[PDB]
């Protein structure tokens, strides 16, 4: 009964209501609005919760799901790259997971700058990209890894591990098995980098706002939310956190579209079921 169609329909009912409530009004006080006259949102209907916004000029949010702290963001616009790199650096980012495919990035119509596979200078910030390992995730899906070294006068230099799912399927959802493998890789990568900072006595370890994995696809609501849900289920601190909790939490903390497609919710439900984790709150 817990994972039957009745429970799934009830979960969908609750989540649909929340999406509606969270729909942005014109000039919505709950959502970040552009400053300085620069385009902020990649998609007009996919907005950034103001109270959890990371930077005034990015579509990006702090998200905590149970105990699991991350940042979810859109793929940065060309105009946003310097700010995006400063966010990555200031966060001492232990892993940047990019879930937009190489095909998506290559479509110049989509305006997704190839910012992590290439070196470049963006205003005051110089970025060096290096290729590292490649890890298979299942079903031929491959995680290509990089390190981004971010340099800027007046700032400490920071290197950021990157996990890029370069052949993320463009038209279909990835399986629970691939999602699990991806969550494990992203978590493991973040743990290794966080450990390095701890070993150096970084003050960032004691700051709630820092050392957060940063995750984006194109809009940072579909594949991004699926991954974040799987990561929170990997976190041993999150016993008894329901699927209803995780999705409502992502939604209130970023926008109502988090877990955009039923196909993505299907995967979270399957993962939850595998763990005997509740779908619904009693």
């Amino acid at each position: 009964s817990p994972y039957g169609p009745e429970a799934r329909a009830e979960l969908s009912s609750r989540l649909t209501t929340l999406r509606n409530t969270l729909a942005p009004a014109t000039n919505d006080p709950r959502y970040l609005q552009a400053c300085g006259g620069e385009k902020l949102n990649r998609f007009r209907d996919i907005q950034c919760r103001r109270q959890t916004a990371v930077r005034a000029d990015l579509n990006a949010n702090y998200i905590q799901v149970g105990n699991t702290r991350t940042i979810a963001c859109q793929y940065p616009l060309q105009s946003q790259l310097e700010s995006h790199f400063r966010m990555l650096a200031e966060n001492r980012t232990p892993v940047l997971a990019v879930l937009a495919s190489s095909s998506e990035i290559a479509n110049q119509r989509f305006g997704m700058p190839d910012y992590f596979r290439q070196s470049g200078t963006y205003g005051s910030i110089t970025v060096e990209s290096k290729m590292t390992q490649q890890v298979g995730l299942g079903d031929g899906i491959m995680a290509d890894m990089y390190t981004l070294t971010i340099r800027e006068a007046g700032q400490k230099t920071i290197s950021v591990p990157v996990v890029h799912v370069g052949n993320f399927p463009d038209q279909t959802a990835v399986s629970s098995e691939v999602t699990k493998a991806l969550a494990s890789l992203v978590d493991q990568t973040a743990e290794t980098k966080r450990n390095m900072y701890e070993s150096k006595g970084s003050s960032a370890v004691a700051d709630d706002s820092k050392l957060r994995p940063v995750i984006h696809c194109r809009a940072g609501v579909g594949r991004t939310a699926q991954l974040i849900g799987a990561m929170c289920m990997n976190d041993s601190r999150n016993s008894q956190l329901s699927v209803e909790d995780m999705v409502s939490q992502m939604r209130v903390q970023r926008n109502g579209i988090m877990v955009q497609k039923d196909e993505q919710l299907d995967v979270l439900i399957k993962l939850a079921e595998g763990q005997g984790r509740p779908l619904l709150n009693s």
